[PDB]
């Protein structure tokens, strides 16, 4: 029915007595997904050989050779456990004991203990899986984002809430989120300047303009586009303030989309109005 | 069927918007046995009052008042969470939000996250539960002992393997385990000096003698007794070398028992032989 927590004890054959010659032991330990295995030795004493060729206790996790332990104390070519802690790479860990044909001294083998352990994905690896807040739990983790933001479909990146602010004043200011700091990733901002009939809106790119532009592809990454009831403008990208735009419309919509990477600082617009 | 891992998110009513007046919220979070709850705030902003009387977020674990959180920053009489981490005392934790009748400023409440977590009984508390080796695992722990020792019935203390060494030489030395260091707890040592018919064994308490003795009860704690086929000797306890014992036997048995506490260094005996 319900599965017991994974933990146990591994020893050399006949422990605490001496271990024999021509012996082989192997254990394949497996934790649930989201869990890894913690292993350590309370006792260790084997035959010393170059690269631990003769007798050895090897720890592997799939293809990765985690350890090859021999002797009593570590050398420049051989390693002894001591009270060090060994962790599996993933939920799996294989432990193998081997002895050759002879043992000059009565080497007394090993005693080691293991237990399943929750992987803390929030502290593992400077390569944070979460854009804003990381939340760890037994056998998993998830991301959240701060105020004015929402968790993206990818369950990691945090998109800004920068859509649906309607401007109705004769003049005002628009800007990418966090301006003049780098605008957030995978965000879709929608600005709507709606004025009464008889007015014309004018847009002025002020201060700074830094939307991600890469060579001979124009703006396939981040895109700043302008739409009126008469025409379209954009996509505007680059590092130079775009020229003044005198729309002959009382309603103007500005859309700003971003990709998955970049530290570009964005844009800022001052809009004004004139009468007929 | 199978129970999901315990984790979740708790917020003030209407979060991220302002929280209202005359509101009350309560959550009783419970982890499995051997697990505790980890709680932290990503957001916190409440009304400040003396000892957080008006509005508050209180954290309790049974009877223990873990926290009473108010305001924005901590004072000398009030506390704000910040990015501090709060742990439950046991598998249970109650979280209570309360607001009074009025809020002068638009206080915007809180956002907090929680998750179940394995209690590490081996690192918790200088009051180690295990005598020798402590081994932690998900939802529990157990003890083991080093070589020459075995785990006692109490699953914690480690008794010495000091029984059944037969002496057959004309002379030799006996001693409490780890002598001249403090003898182990809850141990039962049995020494057997067996010689051929025609010999008489003599016992000499040498060097030092320190068996736990407490006033006017003689030796009810640790007991060193001697048995021959003619009589008995002991129990010997105290801080003075006991007098020489000339047994008229070729077989002598010495039994040494210990209790659950003490740093007494024990005893050492030199036995010899004479002919008829
Ligand atoms: C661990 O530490 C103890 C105490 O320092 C030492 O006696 C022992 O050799 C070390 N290594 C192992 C494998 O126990
Ligand atoms: C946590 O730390 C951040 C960054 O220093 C800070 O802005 C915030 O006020 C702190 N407290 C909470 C509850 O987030
Ligand atoms: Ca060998
Ligand atoms: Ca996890
Ligand atoms: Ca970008
Ligand atoms: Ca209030
Ligand atoms: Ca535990
Ligand atoms: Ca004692």
């Amino acid at each position: 029915k319900w599965p017991e927590p994974v933990f146990g004890r591994l020893v050399s054959p006949g422990f605490p007595e001496k271990y024999g010659n021509h012996q082989d032991r192997s254990w394949t330990l497996t934790a649930p997904p989201g869990f890894r295995l913690r292993l350590y030795f309370t006792h260790f004493n084997l035959e010393l050989s170059y690269r631990c060729e003769y007798d050895f206790v090897k720890l592997t996790s799939g293809t990765k050779v985690l350890a090859t332990l021999c002797g009593q104390e570590s050398t420049d070519t051989e390693r002894a456990p001591g009270n060090d802690t060994f962790y599996s790479l993933g939920p799996s860990l294989k432990v193998t004991f081997h002895s050759d044909y002879s043992n000059e001294k009565p080497f007394t083998g090993f005693e080691a203990f293991y237990a399943a352990e929750d992987v803390d994905e929030c502290r593992t690896s400077d390569s944070v899986p979460c854009d804003h807040y990381c939340h760890n739990y037994l056998g998993g983790y998830y991301c959240s984002c701060r105020v004015g933001y929402i968790l993206h479909q990818n369950k990691h990146t945090c998109s800004a809430l920068c859509s649906g602010q309607v401007f109705t004043g004769r003049s005002g200011f628009l800007s990418s989120p966090e301006y003049p700091q780098p605008y957030p990733k995978l965000s879709s901002c929608a600005y709507n300047i709606r004025l009464e009939e008889g007015f014309s809106i004018t847009l002025d790119f002020v201060e700074s303009f830094d939307v991600e532009m890469h060579p001979e592809a124009q703006c396939p990454y981040d895109s700043l586009k302008i739409q009126t009831d008469k025409r379209e403008y954009g996509p505007f990208c680059g590092k130079t303030l775009p020229p003044r735009i005198e729309t002959d419309s009382n309603k103007v919509t500005i859309t700003f989309t971003t990709d998955e990477s970049g530290n570009h600082t964005g844009w800022k617009i001052h809009y004004t109005s004139t009468a007929q």
